[PDB]
């Protein structure tokens, strides 16, 4: 079985990877070499080689090319691909999948050869049982991404010839989701590439963009490097620079995921033609709102989106209601807004049409808009940790978790922790040395 956890997820989060210890050590290593102009990781080795040839007046040429760095191993560096291995990628992909009028998803990757997302993205969508995915990876040159062609084949992907700078090919046409991995890939120009992508992006689609932010320590460090290649430097931009860049192409930022050192992950949704939205209260306890909603959904001719908003009670289950309604005919109009605060001291934002928050969520236009404890977010599914739970216990018994295999033998908590069976004529005894007999081997062996 697929084991998951149903967790709340803020739309905008900061300091995602701060918990990781290895990433902090990597940042310390990279800044140490940067200081005064050391690890098995590729990026610290690259900086060590840059400092090695010259402590001063280093050739941009010599640091740029060096053995063990010609490979695109930077994306394999934990610092650069930290967020992708984090749950932020899964949350963004779930957000993209959820807000689709159809059950099929069309995703295209730009500069896929360097991005390498083609290997990682398709796996994360396997847990969705009904989702059907059509993946296509595009890179500037045919020889680019020539390696790993078997890795592409094992997944249901297609090659590409699109270079983002030029207008998108008609073959890609309209796609639900665009993934770039701009952190490692090189874009000719930010505004031009964004214009081309938004041209390729369908109406109401999503643009998932991964970038390193300028003005941050690691951002400045990468800015110093790759100075030989101007295109990569243009990819590195300020957070406000990216925010302004999105607006110019009329692309609205639905969500943002940021790392503690500076690596960030942008998610944007192409605006859809503004339509007057219906409003229906869904907090009535008598459930008489079903008839009112039943009538509205009946008029399938109307294309007005319908907003079910519950604000009276945090326990209202409108989330599942809209989840089930969307599948049924005429469900494309449904969109949810719920205010569920778990703390009384927390305040409730106003959802009046005049108020700003409702306008902002309408502009975002996401199906799920759940506000809890001062942050707009939506519930998401994450695979839970594989390791079995363990706790300190005074009572435990040796058990073979899998019959017939000795490698499984491990200590497990014992029912004696409760000691209810103890009674007069029976007593509990500590065990210092426990012997093994033939029958024990026969049992463990299976």
């Amino acid at each position: 079985p697929i084991l998951e956890k149903f967790c709340f997820t803020p739309h905008t989060e900061e300091g995602c990877l701060s918990e990781r210890a290895a990433l902090q050590e990597e940042l310390q290593l990279c800044k140490g070499l940067v200081q005064a102009l050391p690890s098995q990781q590729e990026l610290p080795r690259l900086l060590s080689a840059a400092c090695r040839l010259q402590l001063n007046g280093n050739l941009q040429l010599e640091l740029a090319q060096v053995l063990a760095q010609e490979r695109p191993k930077l994306p394999e560096d934990p610092l650069l691909s930290g967020l992708l291995d984090s749950p932020a990628l899964k949350a963004c992909l779930d957000t993209a999948v959820e807000n689709m009028p159809s059950l099929k998803m069309k995703v295209v990757e730009v500069l896929a050869g360097h991005g390498h997302l083609y290997s990682r993205i398709p796996g994360l969508l396997s847990p969705h049982p009904l989702l059907q995915l059509s993946y296509t990876a595009t890179d500037r040159h045919p020889q680019a991404l020539e390696a790993a062609q078997a890795e592409l084949q094992q997944h249901d992907v297609a090659q590409g010839q699109w270079d983002p700078a030029d207008p998108a090919p008609s073959a890609l046409g309209s796609a639900d989701l665009l993934v770039c991995n701009c952190a490692v890939a090189a874009l000719g120009d930010p505004a031009s590439a964004l214009s081309n992508m938004v041209a390729a992006l369908r109406e109401g689609g999503f643009l998932l963009l991964h970038t390193l932010l300028r003005g941050h320590p690691l951002g400045d460090i990468v800015a110093f490097l790759t100075s030989t290649e101007p295109q990569y430097g243009q990819g590195i931009l300020s957070q406000d620079a990216w925010e302004s860049l999105f607006s110019r192409v009329s692309l609205r930022l639905v969500g943002l995921k940021k790392s503690f050192y500076g690596s960030t992950l942008f998610l944007c949704r192409r605006p859809t033609p503004q339509d007057s939205p219906i409003f229906l209260p869904v907090d009535d306890t008598s459930f008489r709102w079903v008839e009112s909603l039943k009538g509205i959904l009946a008029d399938e001719d109307s294309s007005r989106p319908v907003w079910l908003k519950a604000i009276n009670c945090a326990t209202s289950g409108v989330v599942g209601l809209v989840n089930c309604l969307r599948r049924e005919p005429g469900g494309n109009r449904l969109r949810c807004v719920l205010l569920s605060n778990l703390s009384s001291t927390s305040h409730v934002p106003e959802v009046d049409p005049g108020s700003a928050e409702l306008q902002k969520v309408l502009q975002g236009d996401l199906v799920m808009n759940v506000y809890r404890d001062g942050a707009w977010g939506a519930f998401r599914h994450f695979l839970l940790e594989e390791d079995k739970p363990e706790e300190p216990t005074a009572h435990a018994f040796v058990s073979t978790l899998t019959r017939g295999d000795l490698s499984s033998i491990r200590w497990v908590c014992s029912s004696l922790r409760h000691a209810q069976p103890t009674c007069p004529g029976a007593q509990l005894c500590t065990v210092y040395y426990a012997s093994l007999n033939f029958r024990d081997i026969m049992l463990a062996t299976g």
